[PDB]
């Protein structure tokens, strides 16, 4: 009886069409679709992409699958039935690749409403590559795109909504290595014009701020006690250069491997980065020191010259601390506040 | 007349849906599994997963393959025959991509008991990506989990039961590079809401202990050494800078070399390793002594003085190895003890 | 009735077939195709090619396709149907590995005119090898090329042709990184001639101009500024060597360093690369200046000499400038301009 | 006529199943096996896996494949004919990945006696873990293990059996990079037995010696030659402690290089490898030679104590070429001997 | 009607087998194969193999095709009817993986001609595994081979020739990064002796001559380029000691960097590369440089000892450049020549 009444419903007999859309010749199917996002993974900047899974459950109405047999509100289908009845058809835009879990049995979900509302939930995996402006790298705040569209059909046959609740949702737990999800996510439309047509398409946003302690813990803590390291070559014996001098220029170069350090990670890039000019203004400083050193001994192997350079030698020792630390205060104000 | 038989049970004759859950309309059917794993490989902290290929052995009632017709209590079917009935349908929940063993034969076991009694094993290999806490690097017992979820059916149609004995197996031989599991293994329930309704699953835990030996030999004993090589300039001649000026901008260097080494290997983490400090506190202790070089001779270049200088090195190289054992003694109690 | 027509127009009634071209003994069909361009991505030196995914549109004409039956001037058919039908059969020549994106719907578009005219769209994803002349590396622009030819039938079968207007078209916000591509198009034909016969084939232009922003900052900037730091040691004092030599040699060093840094990123190239004579020279003037000291030295160590010495010091900071200068100012001529 | 008896052969006519075992119920079907291999390649310490790829040729009796329509001995059906007979049915137990080769046809073969004895080659490729001791990592000699097990079958059901002549076959220039494989080749039974039952394995094993050659040139000429440059500090001048000090220094540090440079090929590893003992007594033959002049300098700086240092040196140059060598010979007795 | 035409020449009527050979029970089918190959890519020492994707065209002889019907000498079936007709069943025997290219349509041509040849033409992706003697490894020429062979058939049912005139072609433009190919091409037969059978086998040669230019200008211009700073330390200052150990301490570690730089990029072997011994020696002058400065130390620091080291330096000045340019005389005559 209830395989009699599968294959009554759907199939060959009652002349059953998969290829037809529903309300076939009639105001543009809608397809309500919310997603439930397991997690982001490998978010690197050198690839420029990530990887996302997602539970996305779409429902849309058809008038030719509404069954009064069953009591029932919603009857579940075999997953493998899924084949059979007509689904919307969406690709994702971005994509950069994608793929189905088969493992054991297909992850599909089909579930019908009395009504003939359908319920279906395909878990997906996806690559996305997102533009991501760099322009302040350690600091910034990323935005992350998807956007679903109709590769199938035209505007006037199909039609996307976000859910007026709950449209895109998260796992309970879900954390990022590197990144912090912001709860506050927006939602907005898109309509894509082609050659072809008009296609409806959906985009989610993310915002995304990264982690700044591993960059602060890493990139920022050496530098600046390397800073710390140099200016007290100013307090050390007159006198001697050597010690003066290898601490000098130990420290530009640690200061140069430290800079280059940096580079490997982050894609390819024109434009200036935020880190750049905090190592710049390090190499600059440590650079100084040593060309404050060089330039005393200017003055001295030229009597009263070297009580020159024992004033400037003061004055220099009274300088740095203030040159770096009003450095470092208009700094943090542009990246760190507003 | 056995091919008459397999086609009597199974198939188009008797009328037997695949489609259709066993005991339809009825309590939920039990998913009674084990599972035999055969190893765990490329356990990596920066791709922040690991994998493991396991069999997974699946048991459940259904009363419409029941059959009195052989005495035999179990008959294996062919594996292909597999795909013709109803089965129990799961996907591990953070899988991250996985697959069949499809070598020479589908690897699949397919046996049904007299009784009705279904045992269906695969073997799957699984990626599975384990958020895992690093708070503690070198010494940290991790936790590693997987969970088992339907996601076909809601909690009233299927559920899923851990083997009331030997649940979990493991090889006879299995061992893991960096890592030792334990014998002592958790099992435990969960049950997700979504916003489709509650599904059933069942969660496996593994606890895994580092292997401290690797990263004793390698980060650990060359900062002691070099500690070691550290204390031996306040030995040295009291009237010579540049040994012991060399000898401590070496190792100072060479410290700050061993420490960059280990940041590669690990993800990139917002919260401090336990690593980190003992790497702060050894380039602190070296720092400090190239630090007492260069006050020794501030003292000294500015003969009451150099007297002076005469106590304090005695008095640094008694302070350093205790400051250093105070340190090492306060650090191992918490990471190796509790 | 829909049913029945999509079911009289094509497949077994009528007698149509898939497996025989359009307009069979006939003029060879027409292939009207434009490629819409998602992006481009991980273009690699390395790896010699770059991958980039498509949208491609190809139109053409069938008779017996051809309906009088609903009054709508394009009808679109199931995604699935494209199977059904004939198809134009083409291949990237180039394409080192492709593939379709299956996620969710398959991504296909086939809609038939009443004229018969089909469009028929499909998403893929390709990877291309160009070759690619780093003659000059870091200021060049690269022509990168796709050609589609016909494997299936010979030039009196078949024919591509590009649409008379926008038969290249490139998503409204796409960017690339180390990349700037020009809106100039260039499209034009190819035939290969083949043992088999002679095949058509049309090939698209892409003209691409790398970002110098990125190779200025990180190869130019350095060796600028160390040649800067190399200019000052003429400046210090005559009679001390060491300062000079350890600026000189540190800086020759940190210069030869510079230079292998760029090797790891380009693929391995038996002709020189621009950035090469830039590093030689660079290398080369530094080099000149520690063999400065040196001969200065070998002129004082043999009271005159050293006077001698005194003028060629000089006469030496004065020239550095104007040497690096005069190389500079030829150097960014030939790359820069014309 | 010969298609009108491949079709009563196999197939429907004569009622035959590929689903029911050869001999049901009866004495477990024989599978005898022997392996071809082409190759091994990319064995990696790191991946802890190599791969290899094998004809499997696999021959068992059935009875109703019998003819006696045919004089010939062995008819050669067409590959494709493969899927309709029963087939032996094994996996590679720790494969971790493994396919067929698809190119152009599958790679298949089928040949039946006129006996009924079934010949049944396939071409496969392995990935396959194997767990290697490198108690020793330079001299070791590794053995690498392939156990075929059958899924399917149980005990009673099925059995393997390696071919009493020539089971396993190599091809006739096979060489490997790193590698030797040695002619003897052992053969042995197991028996798994599992919760589901006892299931039938064969594994073959494999001796590799790994080539010497390579970490003899890389690693340990350069410790060698390097102590051998350590040993020329003690004829140097008594006086003059720069030269020996930086001859010293930088071939510790250099040491230190070289030792950090084998980390990064192997996988990590909880206990000592062989290469790590011969690293630390260099190294520690370097640093003894820089506490050798920091004591004499000690001595020193304190007229007769540098008569006794001037002792201490001779009797030293005489020590270390017997140390090092002593250490040398009681060294390669364990590695390169019995 | 040729519908009808493409149904009674193939397929089901006129009792037609895909299964059984062309003249079945007959002298032994040719395939007459020819090449034409699209490029080589990503050739690389330490995978040790290459990739090339290949046109295969392969031509055959069957009675049962041969149609009197149409006037035309060969018809082109449509790529799906391929599959029904018999193909002769190849594969390369050292592909280590291979796949189609299934984009778009499958890449396949098929035509039969009215006498009944058929030409059969595939594109496909091959990687393949060549062994390559790197004895010397700079100016090596290499062979790389690929060989097809039969696994279906033994040597009385098939059999391979190349084809009379051009078996193998290569694209109009086709070049290699690192590499040159030589138009001089070898081919030659094999027969392949397997337990089961012989088989046929045809390989190809390919010559491949490494290009000096990149390896010339990274490696060797800075050996011979820092012998040259290594000799001018003999003109130096006989008085002063530490310039020409800093020259020769410096030029000594940076060769050595220099050699473990080029170890890197090739596969792990245990017979010693060429450019190894240029290392060795080049390792050699310049240590023996710095041992040349200790040892004129060791003799002055023990008024006429001076002066013998007065003649040493001289005598030592003509004897290196006269070294070097006789070894480097001595060396380009075994590579680059004969």
């Amino acid at each position: 009886a209830p395989s009699e009444f599968l294959d009554k419903l759907m199939g060959k007999v009652s002349g059953y069409d998969a290829r037809i859309r529903p309300n076939f010749k009639g105001p543009p199917v809608n397809v309500t679709c919310n997603i439930f996002i397991n997690s982001f993974g490998s978010i690197a900047e050198t690839t420029m992409d990530y990887r996302v899974n997602i539970f996305l459950r779409q429902q849309w109405n058809d008038p030719r699958l509404a069954y009064s047999e069953y009591p029932d509100d919603s009857l579940d289908l075999d997953p493998s039935m899924l084949d059979s009845i007509w689904k919307p058809d969406l690709f994702f835009a971005n994509e950069k690749g994608a793929n189905f879990h088969e493992v054991t049995t297909d992850n599909k979900l089909l579930r019908i409403s009395k009504n003939g509302n359908v319920l279906y939930s395909i878990r997906i995996t996806l690559v996305l590559a997102c533009p991501m402006d760099l322009k302040n790298f350690p600091m910034d705040v990323q935005t992350c795109i998807m956007q679903l569209e109709s590769f199938g059909y035209t505007m006037n046959d199909l039609i996307f909504e976000w859910d007026e609740k709950g449209a895109v949702q998260v796992a309970d737990g879900l954390t990022l290595p590197q990144f912090i999800l912001k709860e506050e996510k927006d939602l907005r439309y898109c309509t894509k014009h082609y050659n072809t047509g008009k296609f409806t398409c959906i985009e989610a946003r993310f915002h995304l701020e990264r982690q700044m302690g591993y960059y602060l813990i890493q990139m920022y803590i050496p530098s600046l006690l390397i800073v710390i390291l140099s200016w007290v070559s100013f307090w050390i014996n007159m006198d001697a250069a050597p010690a003066r001098v290898g601490l000098g220029i130990t420290t530009v170069l640690t200061m140069t491997t430290q800079s280059s350090g940096s580079r490997a990670s982050l894609p390819k890039v024109s434009y200036v980065k935020a880190i750049d000019i905090w190592m710049a203004v390090c190499l600059l400083f440590v650079f100084s020191a040593l060309l404050e050193y060089a330039a005393v001994n200017f003055i001295a192997r030229a009597k009263l010259f070297i009580s020159r350079a024992k004033r400037i030698d003061t004055v220099s020792r009274v300088a740095f601390p203030l040159v770096f630390l009003i450095f470092n205060i208009f700094y943090w104000i542009t990246y760190k506040l507003v």
